[PDB]
């Protein structure tokens, strides 16, 4: 056989849902992917399909009352920020209420499972939903087509609505990281996920409710456990640490390797390297950035020849998998987790499995250049696909 066992339509069906270009849609790290027009001026807006699990932005406030350094507490009132005095306090929640005098953010997920107008199937879903319905009003209150992002906190089961839309804030000349300089309107922050902390959080643009149960089955939620991502060249499947545009570094945990899908340099992103206490949202430019999900999203854990846990971070939407037990793979979009957490369970994957019976054994030519080549089969209910030696006749064209 000459192809990629992957290719098969349900096989690329999976593949593809670890394609941030293709379903996402938007930056990942900072996700400010449309614009749209409030009240005369144009307006950057966080416009990606895909929940990413485990980001959140990160406050360098400084630490002393009555800052707390927590994205999801109210903005400042003005005279919270006339009692405080530079930095603003408070964080990036919106604060605003209903006419019925209601309160919009956080909102108790009971409340939403109790609310017939959220038709999502999901706990994560009617959140995303929820946010979907929550267009920004105008300076003379009306209804415009900017949404804002939503953090759903699952531990809590609270969903918030951010009223800032901004993800990064950089630079001495523009804000104080520990209220250095002094007098500045605006602390720092950055999007950022940990190996330990805030699991419990989902940030997603509202878009990721448009149609809220979508992204059940388009978006990669959780790691895939006992592959590595790979590409497919010279007739076989190459993972990462083949390519020689990768990035292999050392990680102590594989928390720390999926991590670093998020937090490397070249993740997909919309923030360009260069503000009122009223200003929640970032301006439009003539030349800003959008990724358009394009960047270094993808990698898996691993383990080298000397059993030294590894990191394999690469550019390439993986198009096929080298099976490998003790490895996982992750993008930036996906949680830790290796199994489907219940929170996007409805209470009302399959592409890899097999049996022998109907998947026979397979060998393709000899890549020469790796003097290996691809073995695909069917072991204990899932496709294996690796590389294994070449025959003598073959091994005399390496």
């Amino acid at each position: 056989t000459p192809q990629n066992p992957f290719q098969t339509p349900e096989l690329k069906a999976f593949l593809e849902r670890y394609n941030v270009t293709l379903h996402h849609q938007s930056g990942v790290n900072v996700d400010l992917g449309q614009d749209k027009e409030v009240d005369g001026k144009l307006y950057r807006e966080a416009a990606g399909l895909c929940p990413v699990w485990g980001k959140y932005i990160q406050l360098h406030q400084p630490n002393r009352p009555p800052y707390k350094n927590n994205f999801l507490e109210d903005i400042p009132t003005e005279a919270e920020y006339q009692k405080s005095g530079n930095p603003l306090p408070g964080g990036f929640n919106m604060n605003f209420v209903t006419p019925a005098g209601q309160r919009i953010s956080p909102y108790p997920m009971e409340l939403l499972e109790k609310s017939s107008k959220i038709k999502a199937s999901t706990e994560l879903g009617k959140c995303a939903e929820f946010a979907y319905k929550t267009t920004a009003m105008d300076k003379s209150n009306q209804a415009t087509q900017y949404r804002y992002p939503f953090v759903y906190d699952s531990k809590r089961r609270l969903c918030y609505i951010l009223s800032v839309s901004m993800q990064r804030m950089e630079g001495s000349k523009y804000c104080s990281t520990n209220d250095d300089p002094v007098n500045l309107t605006w602390y720092c922050f950055e999007p950022q996920k940990s190996p330990t902390a805030n699991h419990n959080l989902i940030f997603g643009s509202a878009y990721v409710g448009k149609d809220p149960d979508a992204f059940l089955t388009k978006c990669p939620n959780q790691a895939l456990k006992g592959y590595r991502f790979g590409h497919w060249t010279n007739g076989r499947c190459h993972d990462y640490t083949e390519l020689a545009d990768s990035w292999i570094e050392a990680v102590d945990s594989k928390a720390q390797c999926w991590v670093k899908t998020f937090t490397n340099d070249e993740v997909a992103s919309d923030q360009p390297r260069t503000h009122s206490w009223n200003d929640w949202w970032p301006v439009h430019e003539k030349d800003q950035p959008h990724s358009g999900g394009d960047g270094r999203n993808y990698g898996f854990f691993y383990f080298d020849s000397n059993g030294k846990g590894k990191c394999a971070l690469s550019h390439k939407a993986p198009d096929c998998l080298v099976s490998d037990s003790k490895a996982v793979s992750y993008t930036a979009l996906g949680s830790l987790s290796e199994e489907t957490p219940d929170i996007i369970i409805p209470s009302n994957d399959e592409a890899l499995q097999c049996r022998s019976s109907e998947f026979p054994e397979t060998f393709g030519s000899c890549d020469v250049q790796a003097c290996k080549r691809q073995k695909t089969s069917c072991v204990g209910g899932q496709i294996q696909s690796t590389s294994v030696d070449c025959t003598a006749e073959e091994q005399n064209d390496c």
